């Protein structure tokens, strides 16, 4: 599994998702344990705007890395981009209980307050990324 996930990866690494979805879905034929392929699936669905599906993928990833930070996270942004604030809130406060210093988390969370018109609310999440990172 480990070899098709790593020419899975070589072949997102320079933007061709297609072959990359591909290799991965004979890597996970071969290990269906394989939290990073069911990561970077969802990731290569990302790319191509297949937000449905790449929620799919990483809700497999969570249920075989439920401490995936990463996979939280990028759930959230599923459905951030997708509209769907109120959802993406849940998931980044599912990322930030396991890494409580991401300014990244922090600051999409503010995101996602902006967006449903709670101003108060960014500015208290953009505050906290700021204070960890006031470099943006
Ligand atoms: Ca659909
Ligand atoms: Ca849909
Ligand atoms: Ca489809
Ligand atoms: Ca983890
Ligand atoms: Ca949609
Ligand atoms: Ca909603």
């Amino acid at each position: 599994a480990e070899a098709w996930y790593n020419l899975g990866n070589a072949y997102y690494k320079q933007g061709d998702y297609d072959e990359a979805i591909e290799y991965y879905q004979k890597a996970l034929e071969l290990d269906p344990r394989s939290a990073e392929a069911w990561y970077n699936l969802g990731n290569a669905y990302y790319k191509q705007g297949d937000y449905d599906e790449a929620i799919e993928y990483y809700q497999k990833a969570l249920e075989l890395d439920p401490r995936s930070a990463e996979a939280w996270y990028n759930l959230g942004n599923a459905y951030y981009k997708q509209g769907d604030y109120d959802e993406a809130i849940e998931y980044y406060q599912k990322a930030l209980e396991l890494d409580p210093r991401s300014a990244e988390a922090w600051y999409n969370l503010g995101n996602a307050y902006y967006k449903q018109g709670d101003y108060d609310e960014a500015i208290e999440y953009y505050q906290k990324a700021l204070e960890l990172d006031p470099r943006s």
